[PDB]
């Protein structure tokens, strides 16, 4: 599994900010967008962007305040996110687009796709982001930690000061062991600690138990429209997951409207770090079929 970053760096200006993405791949055709959630980056996509790149264009931007992005003056709430990847993709000058989603991305995506259905021709998604109406459905082995996430002094000083999120939740969501240099280049956007907002306001925007009321009613929203979409769907899930637990992933791929699902083996939330050879063939079969 590749540890390297072999992207020549991209950026867009967006509402005062520079943002970082990757961009290869064929200029014309339809853009295949990447869309990375918390705590990671455009890195997350390394090894699977090579299995598109041949015969589609493959854009991957860093969110604000991550990656090689800007780090602004901002509470990073789950709407700046959204206000930014707006206005990236407009800036982009991107129409139609097939989206390749994950965790907060995931978000990201539907929620675009919710408001832009005749702009999405596919999404493929992993561990996203759906409605957890109460604590019990959230993993019993996630549970003490990321209620502890969920307040600003506890919470603050794991992530903020002590960057509990990347050495140590980060690295429990891959099956298999990270190597040093990937983690050091998971490390390289937060080395400074006052750089850590976002990393403590995306766990703090999770939609779990009516908290916070806007967010759960947004994801409540665009996985309705999701339901009865007739867009073509890929989703990926693995054992035990995080996010969707195998049972989860089978009730969408039954539900889901031209829904391809494929299990990926083992599995927590960065399927990408576990199984990338799998996930990148499937989706350049499925492009395939778009
Ligand atoms: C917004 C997107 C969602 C982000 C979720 C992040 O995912 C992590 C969630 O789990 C954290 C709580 O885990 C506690 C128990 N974990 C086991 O101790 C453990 C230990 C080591 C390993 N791997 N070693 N290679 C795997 C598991
Ligand atoms: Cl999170």
């Amino acid at each position: 599994i590749g540890t390297g970053f072999p992207f020549d760096p991209h950026y867009v200006e967006v509402l005062g900010e520079r943002m970082h993405y990757v961009d290869v791949g064929p200029r014309d055709g339809t853009p295949v967008l990447f869309l990375h959630g918390n705590p990671t980056s455009s890195y997350v996509w390394r090894n699977i962007i090579p299995h598109v790149a041949p015969t589609h264009r493959c854009i991957a931007p860093d969110l604000i305040g991550m990656g090689k992005s800007d780090k602004p003056d901002l509470g990073y709430f789950f709407d700046d996110h959204v206000r930014f990847m707006d206005a990236f993709i407009e800036a982009l000058g991107l129409e139609e687009v097939v989206l390749v989603i994950h965790d907060w991305g995931s978000a990201l995506g539907f929620h675009w796709a919710k408001r832009n259905p005749e702009r999405v021709k596919g999404i493929a998604f992993m561990e996203f982001i759906r409605p957890i109406p109460t604590w019990d459905e959230w993993p019993e082995f996630a549970r003490e930690t990321f209620q502890a996430f969920r307040t600003t002094d506890v919470g603050r000083k794991l992530i903020i000061d002590q960057n509990v999120f990347i050495e140590g939740t980060l690295p429990c969501g891959v099956v298999r062991p990270l190597t040093e240099v990937e983690m050091d280049h998971y490390r390289e956007p937060f080395l400074n600690p006052v750089d850590r907002e976002p990393l403590w306001r995306f766990p703090n925007e999770l939609p779990i138990a009516g908290e916070p009321a806007n967010i759960v009613a947004l994801v409540e929203e665009y996985m309705d429209w999701l339901h009865q979409s007739p867009v073509p769907k890929l989703l990926f899930w693995g054992t035990p997951g995080v996010l969707i637990p195998p049972a989860e992933a089978a009730r969408l791929a039954k539900s889901l409207p031209n829904c391809k699902a494929v299990d990926i083996g083992p599995g927590l939330n960065l399927l990408q770090e576990d199984n990338p050879d799998l996930i990148g063939s499937e989706i350049a079969r499925w492009l395939s079929t778009l």
